[PDB]
C-alpha cells in the first residue's frame, strides 16, 4: 500500500507514525492542536490563531513608522520588541534537535552523534509515490536546466537595499565556520562540528590545526609582515591542510583555519582582519593580566572574538539584511527570563536557504581596476598588493546582487545552484509549501500567487505540474520578494528562527558565561559590547577607509 | 609574590582572577551577593539567607513525619516538593559546564572538548604554599596510610537503611556508563562521552563496538541460548574489545559494552538482564509497527531504556539511598516551567564521591554457598550456573556495608580508595570544607566537629593541620554520617545536585523529546512511566524471586 505519511497529514508539527500495515497516527502532543491529523486548536491557541496577524504584515509595520520608530528604538519598547523577535523567532527550531540524514525519528544517535546536519521535518518517505511525496510529475525538473532558465543570471539586478561585497563577503566568510560538508561522508554529513560561531574558520575545526596555526607565545596567533603589514602565516611556517592550487605553496600560500580561505581575496582578506585583532587582544590582555600563560591568553582572546562577531552580526549585519527600522540588539540578558536552551545544531534546510551566491557581482571593480573572476578566483597577489584599508574601501563600494527575486546567479557560480537542488534532492527534503507551514506561513496556492509575474508562473507550472510539488531552494530563492526588499518573504520568515536559534544559543550567550570574569576584567567584555564593523577594519589597519555593510550615498 | 587566589579569597562562586602582578578581583556577577570577595548579599539573597534553615533541619523533616508525609505524598503537595528538590538541587550545577583538568577558567575548548571531565570549583594554583592552598602541612599525609589507618575496614559495619548487593551492583553497573577514565589521556578524562545515561555500558561507548554488537535483524542485540536461558554473545560471535583475563576467550567470555563487566557476576548480570530487555521491548515495538526497519526497531528499543533506567534511578534507587518519606517522583513535566539547560557533563568531582566501594561486603553469600572475593571476582561459572532468577534473589538478600563512618572498604578493594585520593591529589581539588562552601553548606571549624568521636579527630589533625586542608574523598567518608543514615551529611547534599542534575539534563526528558511518538506509541512511553525494579527483572526471567534494593524484612 501507500506509506501513509507520503500525504503529510500531520498539521502544526504534529509527528506522523505508521502503525499496523497501512495505518498512521499524528502526536499532537503540545503541537497546540487535538485531533487525528491535529486540526483543532484548543481554546488558547485559537485565540492566539485568529489575534495572530498576516506575517506580510508585520513585515510592513517593522519598515515604514519612520516615527513611531524613531521613538520605539529610544525607549525600552525596542529591548521589548527584541526580546520578542528573538525568543518567538528561535522557539521554532527544535532544541534539542531532531532528525538527520540517517533518522526520520527521534534517536540517541541524532542526538550525539555531531558528525550530521540536522532537519527540520523529516525527509520524504523514500518509498513514496512522487518523489516530493504524493503530488507532482515522477521526475523532478532536469536540475541543470531550471538553474540556467530560473536563477542564471541575464542582466544584474542590484540589492535594492544598498547592500555591498563588503557585505557578501563577509556573509560568506563567517557562514562558513559552520557549514562545512565533506565529500568523504557525503552531504547531511559536516566537519564543522560545534556548529555555530565558534571561529572554527579561524582557530581551526579540530584541536591540531589550532596548534599547528598557534604561535604558542603571549597567546598570539603565528603570522608575517609583508610590506610592514601583519599577514596570516605561509603553511611553510604553518603545516595547515590548505587547497590552494598546484602554485607556489611557498610564500603567498597562507594558512588560516579555513582550508578554503584562499581561493578569493575576501575571504583571506577578512581571515587576515580577525587574525589581525585576535593578536591584537591579546596584546590588551596581557596587559591587564601579565601573570596569565598562553592558553589563557588565548582562549579568553577567542571568547571575546565570538563575542565581537555574534554582535556585529546581529547589530550591523543583521540589521542591514532586515531593512527593519526596528534596532536590533544583542543583548544575552533578555532572555534571562525565558526558557531557552543555550545550544544550537546546523540544519541541512538552513544551509541551502544560506546561498546567497546571487550577492556576487558579474566582476570585481577594485579602484580603476575591475578584475574578472579568472583573474579574481584563485588570485594571490591581489590581497598584499592592494592592502587590506584600500583593499577594504573596495567592496564597501561595489554593490552586492540582490538574491530574490530569481535570475541574479552569474554563470561562473550558477555551477553550484545546480549541485544546491542536486543535494536537496539527494536529502529528499519535502516541498516548499511544506516548509512554508511549519515557518508559520500558508502555503502557495498557484505558481502565479509565488512570483509576482505570470511568464515563470505558467512555465514552472508545466514542469513541477503543482505548487504542491516545488522544491525547496528554487522556491526561495524564485519567490517574488517584499516591495524593495533584498529578497522574498520566506527569506526572513525562515531564515531568522535559525539564525538567532544559533546566533544567542551559543553558550558565551548564557548566564553561565556572560560575566566579565569570561573575559578576563571588563575590557574583554566592554570589547564583546563595542564591537563594530567600522572598528574590527580601523582598529586593526594603517587608516581608516570606508566600510560599511551598505554602499555609501 | 603569593599567588593572591590561593587563599579561595571569593565568596558564593565568585570568580577569582589576578590583574596586574599581586592584585586580584572577585566577579560577583550574579553571586547574588556584592563587594570585594562577594560578602554583601543584597535586600532579597539576605532574606533568602535569614529566612533559610539548616540543611541538617531539612533532613530532619524529610525523614520524620511519618503522618505529615503519607499525606503530602497522596496529594499534589508531593510534585511541588519533588519540583522543588529538582530545581534548587540542579542548580548547584553549572550548566553551560566550566572547567577542566587542564583550565581554570571559561573556554571554548573546555566547552566543546567532551574528552575531558569538568570541575565546579577550579584547581588548587600550581603555585600554592600548601598542596591545599595556603594551610596545613607542605605535604598531604601518606595516602597508603591514611586508606589503612581509617577507610580500611575492621568489623563489617552493615547499612543501617537496609541496602543490599543487589542495589550495590546496579549502582556500579550503572555508574559506569558515565564514569570512565582512561589511562591513555589520564585522570581527568573520560572515554564515555555523552556523559550521563545513555547506556553506553550496553550499546557501547563508540558505534562501531555497538555495531558489532547488534544482531541487526528485528532491531535486537546478539546472544546465546545457555540451559534454555538467553544471555549475552561471546567476543566469538561478537569482536568486541573486553578485559577478561587470558583464560577461555571463547566460550564464557561474553561480549557486553561495558569493557570490564566480565570482572563480576553482578555486572555482568544486570548487562545481561538489560540486554534480555532491550530485545524483549523490540518484540512488542515491532508488532504495533511492522513496517519499523532495524535502526528504528533499535534506536526507539534504546530511548525505552533511557526511560526505563531514569525512572527506576530515581522512583526505587534514590528512594531508597535517600530515606527520605516523600516519595521521590520521575516526570519531566515538572520542570517544563522552570529554566533549564538539558544537558549534563560528568565532573571529576562527583566522581570521586560517588565511590561507595564500602557497600560490597566481606564475602559474597549465594543460598548455602558463601563464595570469596577470589572466587568471585573474574569468576566466570557463576553466572551462568546459578541462573539469573536465584542469582538475583541472591544479592537481593545479602546487605551492603554502610558507605559512611569511615573503616568499611574491605581489604581487596581498599587499594582503589588509595587511588582516588592520590588521583584527587593529581587534579588539585580544593580543600573539603571549600567543596562544603559550594554545595550551600558551612566549612566545618575543627575536626572533632567533622567526625562524631575524637580519636579520628585528634589523629587526623596531626596529620592535616587544620579541619581546613582535609581533603575531598577522605572527609566525604570520614564524616560523622546522618543518625541511622547510610552516609554523612554531605554525601546527599553534594551528591544529589550532580544526579539529578544529570538524571533530568538528559534530552529526552525535555519537552522536544518526551512524547510518546518517541518511543513509537503509547506502549513506549507507557513502559517508561511504569518501570520498576521488579519489572526489569521478572518480566525478562522464567521465574520471578525476591527483589529489591533493600534486604526483606
Ligand atoms: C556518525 O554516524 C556516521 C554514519 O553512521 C558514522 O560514520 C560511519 O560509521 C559507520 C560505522 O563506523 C561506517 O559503516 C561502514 O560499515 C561497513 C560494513 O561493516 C561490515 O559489516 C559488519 C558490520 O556490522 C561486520 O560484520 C563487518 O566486519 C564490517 O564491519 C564497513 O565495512 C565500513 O568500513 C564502515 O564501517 C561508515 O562507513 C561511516 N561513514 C559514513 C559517514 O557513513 C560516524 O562515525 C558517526 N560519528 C561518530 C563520531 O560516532
Ligand atoms: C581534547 O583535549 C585533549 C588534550 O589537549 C586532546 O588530546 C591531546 O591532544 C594534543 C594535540 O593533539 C596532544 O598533544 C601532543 O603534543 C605534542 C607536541 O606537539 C609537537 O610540538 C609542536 C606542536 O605545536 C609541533 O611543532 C610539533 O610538530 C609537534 O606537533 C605531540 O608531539 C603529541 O603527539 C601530541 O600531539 C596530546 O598528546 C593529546 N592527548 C592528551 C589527552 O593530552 C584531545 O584530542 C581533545 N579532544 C578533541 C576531540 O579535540
Ligand atoms: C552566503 C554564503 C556564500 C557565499 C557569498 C558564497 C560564494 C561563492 C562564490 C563567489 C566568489 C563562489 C565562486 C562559490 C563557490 C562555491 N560555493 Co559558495 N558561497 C556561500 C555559501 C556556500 C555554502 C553554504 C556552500 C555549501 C558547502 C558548505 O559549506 O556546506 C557553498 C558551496 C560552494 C561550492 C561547492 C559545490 C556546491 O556545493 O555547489 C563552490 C564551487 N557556498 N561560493
Ligand atoms: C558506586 C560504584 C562503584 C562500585 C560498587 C565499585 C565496586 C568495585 C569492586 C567490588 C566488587 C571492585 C573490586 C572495584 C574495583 C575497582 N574499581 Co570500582 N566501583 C564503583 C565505582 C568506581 C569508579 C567511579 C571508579 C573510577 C574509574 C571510572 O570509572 O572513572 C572505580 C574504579 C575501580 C578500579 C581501578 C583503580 C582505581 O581507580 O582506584 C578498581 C580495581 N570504581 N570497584
Ligand atoms: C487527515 O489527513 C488525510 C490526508 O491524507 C485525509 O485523507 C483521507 O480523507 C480523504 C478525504 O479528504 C480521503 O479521500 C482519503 O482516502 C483519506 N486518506 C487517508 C490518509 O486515509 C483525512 O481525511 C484527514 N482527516 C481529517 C479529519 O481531516
Ligand atoms: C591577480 O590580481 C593582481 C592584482 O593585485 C593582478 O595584478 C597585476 O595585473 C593587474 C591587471 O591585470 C595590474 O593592473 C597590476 O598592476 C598587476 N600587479 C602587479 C604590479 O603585479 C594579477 O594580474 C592577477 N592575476 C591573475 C590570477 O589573473
Ligand atoms: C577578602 O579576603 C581576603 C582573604 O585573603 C582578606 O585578606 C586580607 O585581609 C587580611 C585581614 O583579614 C590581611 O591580613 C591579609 O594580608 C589580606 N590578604 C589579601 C588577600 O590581600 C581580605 O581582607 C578580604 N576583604 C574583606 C573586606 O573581607
Ligand atoms: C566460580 O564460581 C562457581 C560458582 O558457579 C564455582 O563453582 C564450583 O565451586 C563451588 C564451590 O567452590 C561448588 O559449590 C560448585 O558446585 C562448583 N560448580 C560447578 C558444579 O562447577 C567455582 O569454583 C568458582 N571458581 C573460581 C574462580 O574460584
Ligand atoms: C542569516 C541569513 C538569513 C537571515 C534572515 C534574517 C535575519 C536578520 C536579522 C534578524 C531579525 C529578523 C527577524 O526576526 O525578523
Ligand atoms: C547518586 C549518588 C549519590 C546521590 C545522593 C542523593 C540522591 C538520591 C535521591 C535524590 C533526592 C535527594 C535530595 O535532593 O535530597
Ligand atoms: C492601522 C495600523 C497601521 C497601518 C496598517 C497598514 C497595513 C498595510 O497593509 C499591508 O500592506 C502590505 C503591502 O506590502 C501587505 O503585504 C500586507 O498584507 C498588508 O497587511
Ligand atoms: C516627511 C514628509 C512626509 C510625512 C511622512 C514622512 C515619513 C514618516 O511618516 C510616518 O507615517 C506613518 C504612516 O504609516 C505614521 O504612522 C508615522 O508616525 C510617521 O513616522
Ligand atoms: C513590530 C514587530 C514586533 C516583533 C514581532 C515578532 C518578531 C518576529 O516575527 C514573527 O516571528 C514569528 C516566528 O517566526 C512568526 O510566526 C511571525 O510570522 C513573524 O512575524
Ligand atoms: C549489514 C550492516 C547493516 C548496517 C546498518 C547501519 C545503518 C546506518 O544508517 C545509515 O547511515 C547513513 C549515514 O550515517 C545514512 O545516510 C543512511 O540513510 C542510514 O540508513
Ligand atoms: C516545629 C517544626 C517541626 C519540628 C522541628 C524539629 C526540629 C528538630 O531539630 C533538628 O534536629 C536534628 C537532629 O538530627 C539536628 O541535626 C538539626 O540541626 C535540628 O534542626
Ligand atoms: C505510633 C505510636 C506513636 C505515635 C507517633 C508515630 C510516628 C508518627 O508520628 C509523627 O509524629 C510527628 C512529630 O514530629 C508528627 O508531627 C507527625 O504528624 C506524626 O506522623
Ligand atoms: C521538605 C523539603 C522540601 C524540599 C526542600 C528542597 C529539597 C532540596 O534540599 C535543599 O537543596 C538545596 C540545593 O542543594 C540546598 O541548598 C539545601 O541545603 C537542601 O536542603
Ligand atoms: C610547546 C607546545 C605547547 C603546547 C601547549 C598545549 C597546552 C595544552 O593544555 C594542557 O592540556 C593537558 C591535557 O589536555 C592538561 O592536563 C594540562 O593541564 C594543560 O596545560
Amino acid at each position: 500500500p501507500v506509506n501513509p505519511c507520503c500525504y503529510y497529514p500531520c498539521q502544526h508539527q504534529g509527528i506522523c507514525v505508521r502503525f499496523g500495515l497501512d495505518r498512521y497516527q499524528c502526536d499532537c502532543t503540545r503541537t497546540g492542536y487535538s485531533g487525528p491529523n491535529c486540526t483543532i486548536p484548543e481554546i488558547w491557541t485559537w485565540l492566539r490563531t485568529t489575534l495572530r496577524p498576516s506575517p506580510s504584515f508585520i513585515h510592513f509595520l517593522l519598515t515604514h513608522g519612520r516615527w513611531l520608530w524613531d521613538f520605539v528604538n529610544a525607549t525600552f519598547i525596542r529591548d521589548t520588541l527584541m526580546r520578542l523577535v528573538l525568543t518567538v523567532r528561535s522557539n521554532l527550531i527544535p532544541s534539542p534537535p531532531t532528525y538527520n540524514i540517517a533518522h526520520d525519528y527521534i534517536s540517541w544517535e541524532s542526538f550525539s552523534n555531531v558528525s550530521y546536519y540536522t532537519r527540520i521535518l523529516p525527509s520524504v518517505p523514500r518509498d513514496c509515490p512522487t518523489p516530493m511525496g504524493t503530488k507532482g510529475k515522477k521526475q523532478l525538473p532536469d536540475a541543470e536546466f531550471l538553474s540556467r532558465r530560473f536563477l542564471l543570471r541575464r542582466k544584474f539586478i542590484p540589492d535594492p537595499q544598498g547592500t555591498n561585497l563588503m557585505f557578501a563577503f563577509f556573509a560568506q566568510h563567517f557562514t562558513h565556520q559552520f557549514f562545512k560538508t565533506s565529500g568523504k561522508m557525503g552531504p547531511g554529513f559536516t566537519k564543522a562540528l560545534g556548529h555555530g560561531v565558534d571561529l572554527g574558520h579561524i582557530y581551526g575545526d579540530n584541536l591540531e590545526r589550532q596548534y599547528q596555526l598557534r604561535l604558542f607565545k603571549d597567546g598570539k596567533l603565528k603570522y608575517q609582515m609583508l610590506n610592514g603589514e601583519v599577514y596570516p602565516p605561509s603553511v611553510e611556517e604553518a603545516p595547515v591542510l590548505m587547497h590552494y592550487p598546484r602554485g607556489i605553496p611557498p610564500q603567498s600560500q597562507m594558512a588560516v583555519g579555513q582550508e578554503v580561505f584562499g581561493l578569493l581575496p575576501g575571504l583571506m582578506l577578512y581571515a587576515t582582519i580577525w587574525l589581525r585583532e585576535h593578536n591584537r587582544v591579546c596584546d590588551l590582555l596581557k596587559a591587564e593580566h601579565p601573570t596569565w600563560g598562553d592558553e589563557q591568553l588565548f582562549q579568553t582572546a577567542r571568547l571575546i572574538l565570538i563575542g565581537e562577531t555574534i554582535k556585529i552580526v546581529i547589530e550591523e549585519y543583521a540589521q542591514q539584511l532586515s531593512g527593519y527600522f526596528l534596532q536590533l540588539k544583542f543583548d544575552p540578558e533578555l532572555l534571562f527570563g525565558a526558557q531557552f536552551q543555550y545550544r544550537n545544531r546546523i540544519a541541512m534546510e538552513f544551509n541551502q536557504l544560506y546561498h546567497f551566491h546571487p550577492l556576487m557581482p558579474d566582476s570585481f571593480r577594485v579602484g580603476p581596476q575591475d578584475y574578472s573572476y579568472e583573474q579574481f578566483l584563485f588570485n594571490t597577489s591581489m590581497l598584499v598588493d592592494y592592502g587590506v584599508e584600500a583593499l577594504v574601501d573596495a567592496f564597501s563600494r561595489q554593490p552586492a546582487g540582490r538574491i530574490g527575486g530569481g535570475r541574479n546567479i552569474d554563470h561562473h557560480i550558477l555551477h553550484v545552484a545546480v549541485d544546491v537542488i542536486k543535494e536537496s534532492r539527494v536529502l529528499r527534503l519535502q516541498p516548499f509549501n511544506e516548509y512554508r507551514k511549519r515557518f508559520g506561513m500558508k502555503p502557495y496556492t498557484s505558481f502565479q500567487e509565488l512570483t509576482g509575474e505570470k511568464e515563470m508562473a505558467a512555465e514552472l507550472e508545466e514542469l513541477y505540474g503543482d505548487i504542491d510539488a516545488l522544491e525547496f531552494y528554487p522556491g526561495l530563492l524564485l519567490e517574488k520578494c517584499h516591495p524593495n526588499s533584498i529578497f522574498g518573504e520566506s527569506m526572513i520568515e525562515m531564515g531568522a528562527p535559525f539564525s538567532l536559534k544559533g546566533l544567542l544559543g551559543n553558550p558565551i550567550c548564557s548566564p553561565e558565561y556572560w560575566k566579565a570574569s569570561t573575559f578576563g576584567g571588563e575590557v574583554g567584555f566592554n570589547l564583546v559590547k563595542t564591537a563594530t564593523l567600522k572598528k574590527l577594519v580601523c582598529l586593526n589597519t594603517k587608516t581608516c577607509p570606508y566600510v560599511s555593510f551598505h554602499v555609501p550615498d
